[PDB]
């Protein structure tokens, strides 16, 4: 997948030694099918959110001359309970693995890593950079929230990632209008997204609308103290 670093018996001890955590997929040989998708899915946004992650996959698949076999064979699994999920924690000898009755699903993938790490794997369109120094945005003060805005302003000139820059435009929008009328306009926003959101949308379209209410939720407050 992409993203996954395949390992073998050579390769696989040397790789996970080498990062801070490790996620490691079990499988057969040529993985394909839902639970691989959904890890594809992992490691894609994994990715988007993490320096400090290896995503990766270990063939076994008992065929032939019988690859990777010794390697499952050192944690216990089994042709019989492909995938199996493993997270070390820097070396091969400290893990901990996903429970076999948990379904292998993006969520449940990303909940396994909160779970056992110091990593966060961010929702969908956040950027942890913008978030770190927008809490209760909508309720600080004019002056605060226009430098708040020209901090992000000029960060957003230096992303050089796509999705970033992409996500950005819409913290920053969400920023202005805050500003300019107040926390009246979550609601508006939210009502103008989840209207779009529920209507016959494709999948692609429906992600791009989550990404904004993910980034939205941002300037939500538990409550409002500033004057409207």
């Amino acid at each position: 997948c992409t993203g996954c670093v395949d390992l073998d018996e050579l390769s696989f001890e040397k790789t996970v030694e080498r990062f801070p955590y490790s996620v490691v997929k079990f499988d057969i040989a040529y993985p394909y099918g839902e639970k691989h998708e959904a890890f594809t899915a992992f490691s894609k946004s994994a990715h988007k959110a993490t320096k400090d992650l290896l995503i990766a996959t270990v063939g076994v698949k008992d065929y032939g001359e019988l690859e990777n076999k010794a390697l499952g064979d050192r944690y216990k699994v089994d042709d019989k309970n492909f995938p199996s999920i493993f997270l070390f924690k820097g070396n091969a000898d400290e893990y901990v693995q996903l429970p076999s009755h948990v379904d292998v699903t993006l969520d449940n993938l990303k909940a396994f890593v909160s779970a056992n790490t110091p990593l966060y794997i961010g929702r969908d369109g956040c950027i942890k950079e913008f978030n770190e120094v927008l809490k209760n945005y909508a309720n600080i003060p004019d002056a605060e929230q226009l430098k708040l805005i020209e901090k992000l302003q000029a960060k957003q000139e230096q992303l050089t990632d796509p999705e970033q820059q992409q996500n950005a435009r819409a913290y920053l929008i969400y920023m202005r209008k805050i500003h300019e009328v107040g926390y009246d306009f979550l609601e508006e926003e939210t009502k103008r997204l989840l209207r779009l959101k529920a209507g016959k949308v494709t999948e692609a379209k429906k992600e791009e609308l989550l990404r904004k209410l993910n980034i939205l939720e941002v300037f939500r407050v538990h409550k409002v103290t500033k004057t409207a």
